[PDB]
């Protein structure tokens, strides 16, 4: 007479599957018999034989929104343990988003778009997880929507975006897409010092984890030139030299993150 498997639990229920797990009986086993049967005679009952070293099972191909009785028998040749039993109700049907795409990216927002099978939907869930140890941004989305903008994000930041279809309690697997907010510009250009041949420019730092700056300058009728060398992060002042006296120059300050550039901070100053 064999001991029943012990400590049965279910680790996941989906619309068409269930995952169970148990502590094997402390005995030499032949195998297992797993019975999954619909409580009301609404459809197919399932029965799965397992290796004797089994400790867990995933039973798929089930009917959605259906109550099932679950029985795990431990087997030793001609002997059968009493069953470890559980009850499971599968979720309502639900399918992941199709063709999910990032369509727009700003310093503070990201816009995504997707399609779906024509099924009953009650909503969507999105989780935007930043790459920098920071806290995820979770939002809930109305069911008729196919385009959404996640607002209040950090500039110059990488996000993994997890989008799920909701149908009441049923949540689909996430679709996973990648995007990055724009590098935010330096702000507040000030010309601290002026000479007939030079300017000392000043700016305030952006909020992104930048790797450097570019400074460009430009007179009417000339292509822009960069200040050498590029200012390193932490720097908030730079000198532009070798200019003409009495000339209007336009200054562009670009924040860098590796090879990504912000839109330029711009300003003008004479001589």
């Amino acid at each position: 007479a064999i001991p029943a498997p012990t400590d049965l639990k279910f680790t996941q229920v989906t619309p068409t599957s269930l995952s169970a797990q148990w502590t094997p009986p402390n005995v030499q086993l032949t195998g297992y018999r797993v019975r999954v049967t619909p409580k009301e005679k609404t459809g197919p009952m399932k029965e799965i034989n397992l290796a004797p070293d089994s400790s867990s099972v995933v039973v798929s191909g089930l009917m959605v929104a259906t109550k099932y009785e679950v029985s795990v028998y431990a087997l030793k040749d001609t002997l059968t343990s009493r069953p470890a039993q559980g009850v499971v109700t599968t979720l309502e049907n639900v399918s992941p988003p199709r063709r999910a795409r990032v369509t727009d990216a700003t310093e503070t927002t990201i816009t995504i778009s997707w399609r779906t099978k024509t099924e009953t939907i009650t909503g969507f869930q999105v989780d935007a997880v930043p790459a920098n140890g920071q806290t995820p941004i979770q939002r809930t989305i109305k069911p008729d929507v196919r385009s959404y903008t996640i607002t209040g994000l950090q500039p110059g930041t990488d996000y993994k975006i997890y989008l799920y279809t909701l149908n009441d309690n049923a949540r689909s697997s996430p679709v996973v897409i990648d995007a990055s907010t724009a590098i935010d510009a330096p702000s507040n250009l000030r010309f601290l010092a002026t000479t007939p041949n030079s300017l000392l420019v000043s700016w305030q730092p952006p909020r992104a984890r930048i790797t450097g700056y570019i400074i460009k300058y430009e007179k009417p009728g000339s292509p822009p030139r960069e200040v050498v060398p590029r200012p390193r992060p932490g720097v908030t002042e730079a000198t532009i030299t070798g200019l003409e006296p009495g000339t209007e120059y336009t200054i562009y300050v670009i924040a860098l993150k590796n090879n990504q550039k912000s839109e330029p901070l711009i300003g003008r100053k004479k001589t």
